[PDB]
């Protein structure tokens, strides 16, 4: 059976009318400036010392729980804390993309970088991100980030790499002012890197100092620290949801995120223990509050719900030293989509209430069938206490996740309860949230 596609289906490569007949505005080609010579020749390495499937096989999202072994290091923490993973590409990915350069047979050559003494670029300096003279094969595993979306000034540069009629004009049209719908929706929604690009276009034939130009820092991911270091010491732990995503890629259709992906690999054979390298975040602010009298409300749905399980952890192990001491009441807001699918650390959160760690759950379910279906659902029924622990009783609140909608719509929620409870204007609500925010008694750690 043939692939056979009708004259009115667009796609990446293939424009109807009218970008297909439109004349182009194209913007001016960058400056190259990068001349590449191929040379034939405080950061804590820690082992990956457990792993835990949090989910059920059929949650349509894998969340994992890393424990990293942080006891031959000096490394410290706080619970809230976040702390960068170094991750490399794929080796397929880089092996695809080395091999679609024709560079595959030149991965252990030495990259020797400098600046093309007749370039019309202004300022032009080597970029910091490439460190100079490592290993091909190394900088695109630990040095690119090769899946980035190719901006319309990359494409601009690879119309001149292209020798075929119509794919150098399809580029032309990608990045032009005309093909602005088609960029959005073929490109950027499409999530499509160069490899991608590349493949589609068999012609585009870029040089090496090209890429080099314009491929960014494959930057590190942080996480946070899932863990107390008086509960599990010499440990910690993180929790994230393995990313994927649909992409233009033709022979596979999720294609997993960089740092998830990878780490999903490593622990495989531990669900010779596989290390990674991680650093500290000078500036961290997301912490309990000094002063352990102090009530907190935590809202943590889905993965969001990891730091207050550190936080947990460290007030249980505070509470073991000292019976009897005035510990403040510590609210969860917590939320995943099924009871029986992703509600994570479901039997920790029982112990934690169970002994007088944990003073109340609130738990809502976004697609069980029935009731409180969010978390800001939850928060609402609970407005009364909500607004007398942040306004009578000095308390903090602290709002973890993923998404900034969540974030958003825990906001608008607070702005209602305040109005209810102490009977003010929406607008007053909304300026005490700000003034909470300003004195650090309203906390974010947002993930997206």
């Amino acid at each position: 059976s043939n692939v056979v596609i009708e004259d009115f289906e667009s796609s990446l490569t293939r424009s109807v009318p009218p970008l297909s007949q439109a004349s182009l505005n194209i913007p001016g080609l960058p400056p190259e400036y990068l001349q590449v010579h191929l040379q034939e020749s405080p950061v804590f390495q820690v082992p990956i010392s457990k792993a835990v499937q949090l989910t059920t096989n059929d949650a349509i999202k894998t969340t994992l729980l890393v424990e990293l072994d942080i006891s031959n290091t000096d490394f410290s923490y706080q619970p809230g804390d976040a702390f960068s993973v170094i991750c490399p590409n794929s080796d397929s990915e880089v092996q695809s993309l080395l091999q679609r350069l024709q560079l595959e047979d030149k991965r252990e050559h030495c990259v020797l970088l400098k600046i093309k003494a007749d370039t019309k670029k202004k300022g032009a300096t080597l970029p910091q991100h490439i460190p100079a003279g490592c290993s091909l094969q190394f900088i695109f595993t630990w040095c690119l980030e090769i899946r980035a979306i190719p901006k319309k000034a990359f494409l601009r540069a690879l119309v001149d790499y292209t020798s075929d009629s119509a794919e150098k004009r399809r580029l032309q049209e990608l990045c032009s002012k005309q093909g602005a719908a088609d960029y959005s929706r073929f490109v950027r929604d499409a999530c499509a890197c160069l490899l991608d690009l590349l493949l589609a276009f068999p012609s585009c034939q870029p040089p090496l100092s090209l890429l080099l130009e314009h491929l960014p820092k494959l930057q590190p991911r942080p996480y946070s620290c899932a863990s107390s270091s008086l509960f599990h010491p010499g440990k910690l732990h993180f929790v994230f949801n393995i990313v994927e995503f649909l992409s233009t890629a033709t022979t596979e259709v999720l294609r997993k995120g960089v740092c998830t992906g990878w780490l999903a690999l490593l622990v495989a054979s531990v669900l010779l223990a596989p290390k990674i390298s991680i650093f500290p975040r000078t500036t961290n602010s997301f912490h309990l509050p000094d002063d352990p009298s102090i009530p907190i409300i935590m809202v943590g749905p889905g993965t969001g719900i990891a730091p207050f399980i550190g936080f947990l952890q460290h007030r249980e192990k505070l509470q073991e030293q000292h019976p009897d001491g005035n510990f403040g009441a510590m609210w969860l807001f917590f939320g995943c989509r099924h009871k029986d699918r992703d509600y994570l650390f479901r039997k920790e959160l029982r112990h934690f209430l169970k002994h007088g760690i944990l003073t109340h759950l609130k738990v809502s379910f976004s697609r069980d069938a029935p009731p409180a279906k969010y978390v800001q659902d939850n928060i609402q029924l609970h407005g009364q206490q909500v607004a007398r622990i942040l306004l009578q009783e000095n308390g903090h609140i602290y709002v973890c996740g993923d998404a900034k909608n969540m974030a958003k719509d825990v906001h608008d929620a607070l702005v209602q309860i305040i109005s209810k409870e102490v009977g003010v204007e929406k607008l007053e609500a909304m300026k005490t949230l700000a003034t909470l925010k300003e004195e650090k008694r309203y906390l974010q750690d947002i993930w997206s």
